């Protein structure tokens, strides 16, 4: 595998190569990617989407937008530091080809900013509501008119794969979606495989899949340009992760681990009495305890803890990446960067506490139950309208929600998934009379 | 004026100088500033604050957070391009001192990200609600126990000055607030003067003021370190704007001009029939009309128009800055970058259309009226509780809203101003029984 190819500036449709040495550094393709996401309608919709806790007006809770912002800031810092060490290890990359360390921060920052852009509302219940609808619900009907992989895309519908669709969807007047650089699309793709075969190993890259059948041709072009290593020689295609995808994943791991905990303390789902017990190993050498004791607000004490722990995990993740860089470059690294952490046990303890106190709180459970009905209802109305587009009621459903059979079902799923929490509830409420 | 001093890396409390040449480029002080704002509680609260249109669940409206994100992306691009041209004009800045063009993008990006962080809820009615409360309302009482400037801070309370307070406020365990680099604080300060004298000229830098009496000592340290030019030799202090403040302002001007228009079309406050008539001069040479005509959604047509016009105004603003760079460096530039635009008349037409159709819409008027009562109510309850902290009711008001006389009144104003739209309405509602 070669870093020169992995850092591709190609955009979908390019008829001629884009050499890094010929880029205007004030218009660097990788940094244009970041700005294109900031201004995109899919990214704006993250402002009104729950990350974990249902939104309120009585308290601040992280939305998908604020979470994605934080992951891109952590990812930019990981890419910057890993970039400098990579340029020191492969100095031809800078001296010949012209890559700079901020290039790597820009790729990770942009892929991180977009990493959750395709996720359905109401969390992973959203994903399973969609999947079960086609497994056993009304969607079962279509099984026999679909290939095994087309159907697998639906019964195991994945927000990561919908994110890739969102980023590249071609519509009239706008071919290629956001047209992000192939390097950013590679750093985005943490599961570079189709929906089948299902979990062919215990590798984290095989836990899910990363693109739908409708996007397969695009990711084939991406993987070829990047020179990603094959992980399958059958007609079920699969590739080793772009190395920078490991940094997007780590930024994400770091943020939801530490920041879910922070939110849980500020919302009162986790007793503040637990904050230091769970963070002491992550912060013990850098914490200024006198400063911590002088802070008079809970939210200030816990944000100080969060900033210390995130700093700790960033430095360690940079070191883990470089110690396993050749294994990662050869596609033989079998785990995540955080799985190798010396704080693995503490991370696991924090995550389990959050699962117990936040994910299993009444409000999060209530939301996931409500989500299952809201999304199943919307999917039933979309699909009935698709099957009999002639009735008056179905023409209304089309006007309200959406003004090849697989291409239609995958598009219905993508459109339901990119609904904000509010719009989905309002449409649900009107379909049901309220 | 010297660019070497204007690019200061000093943080409040520094006992030793910070040379740019000795910075770790993966931990550049200016880029740390950006990340410190992203993670700060004041910036997070912008997620739940209206920019112009009241928030809804039926439609996407820009919050203060999304607006600030967009301004920092436009500002980063302005600073990058202006930086490269400045480094080409003063090559000693890079070859001797070590400044890079991305330094300038980082300063403008961070000051832009924070530029609205202190603004009170419900818009400029929020500011005038606060001002009138002390001019003629309950706050009149204190006039005689306050200096003319201390009082002027209250009756002309300014969100820009509250933003500076927010960014630097010292509390137990956290001296200096976010401790941003003095260069970022200089780019943030577009009105580098105290509340008095009031509008001593028609210069845009004298239209308001930029720091409260409680922050005067800090900005004196900032202006000295930066080497800003004096604009007053009386005991009323005042300085010429940091040159990069002109780029923060332009990024802001560009975004609320074009993006308010975009939001007004998508919300149906402005007829879509007007979109091309008002944008044609801004986009006429770069628009692909066939592409525009092929787009099937309004929101896509208008986002294409917005991206073309923003691109147009960025390039022009970079050129205006460099053509007036010595006047700006000498503090003799008398206007904003956008005031010099060749599209001045079109910008004015767009702004007036937005005022007529959005700012004077029923919903925005309803919000500003409601805001005046909500904030006046909260200020009355805070100030009565301050005057008689012994009564049971006032002890409750203290527990609900806040668990030297000027220092108390300026702190009450800052605390009311940093309330989200929802928390302010809830507290208002409980004080009034609902
Ligand atoms: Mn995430
Ligand atoms: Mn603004």
């Amino acid at each position: 595998a070669n870093w020169e190819h992995l850092l591709s500036l190609k955009r979908q449709g390019d008829t001629a190569k884009r050499l890094r040495i010929e880029q205007d550094d004030t218009r660097l393709g990788f940094e244009v990617d970041y700005d294109a996401i900031i201004f995109s309608a899919p990214f704006r919709s993250l402002q009104d989407k729950t990350q974990v806790i249902p939104l309120s007006k009585t308290d601040f809770v992280h939305t998908r937008l604020t979470h994605s912002l934080e992951v891109s800031v952590v990812g930019r810092s990981l890419g910057r530091m890993v970039g400098k060490k990579l340029l020191e290890k492969y100095p031809h990359l800078e001296q010949v080809y012209g890559y700079k360390f901020n290039d790597f921060g820009a790729i990770v920052a942009a892929a991180a900013l977009a990493h959750d852009i395709g996720n359905p509302p109401f969390g992973h219940s959203g994903e399973k509501a969609i999947g079960e609808f086609f497994k056993n619900g009304y969607g079962k009907r279509y099984k026999d008119s679909l290939t095994a992989k087309e159907y697998q895309d639906l019964i195991k519908f994945e927000g990561n794969a919908n994110g890739f669709k969102v980023l590249s969807q071609s519509k009239p007047g706008a071919q290629g979606g956001l047209r992000l650089s192939y390097a950013t699309l590679g750093a985005f793709m943490k599961y570079p495989k189709e929906s089948l075969p299902h979990k062919p190993s215990d590798h984290i890259a095989d836990k899910k899949y990363g693109f739908f059948q409708s996007e397969r041709a695009l990711f084939e072009d991406v993987a070829q340009e990047l020179g990603l290593l094959k992980r399958s020689t059958t007609d079920d295609v699969s590739w080793s992760r772009h190395p920078l995808a490991y940094l997007v994943e780590a930024a994400d791991d770091i943020c939801y681990t530490i920041i879910d905990f922070e939110d849980g303390i500020n919302l009162g789902l986790i007793p503040e009495e637990y904050a230091l017990e769970y963070m002491v190993k992550l912060v013990g050498q850098t914490i200024d305890r006198n400063k911590y004791n002088a802070l008079q607000e809970t939210s200030d004490r816990v944000s100080y803890l969060r900033a210390l722990a995130i700093g700790t995990l960033i430095n360690e993740s940079v070191d883990t990446f470089m110690k396993y860089e050749e294994e990662i470059l050869a596609g033989t690294f079998d785990q995540s960067l955080i799985d190798k952490s010396n704080y693995q046990a503490q991370i696991t303890d924090i995550i389990n506490l959050s699962i117990e106190r936040i994910y299993n709180s009444r409000e999060v459970i209530e939301k996931e139950i409500a989500g299952y009905e809201i999304l199943s209802t919307l999917l039933e109305a979309r699909c009935r309208a698709l099957d009999n587009n002639d009735t008056h009621y179905n023409q209304l459903i089309q006007q309200l929600l959406a003004p090849s059979l697989y291409e239609n079902l995958i598009q219905i799923c993508a459109e339901v998934s990119t609904m904000t929490d509010g719009k989905a509830l309002r449409n649900y409420k009107k379909i049901k009379g309220l």
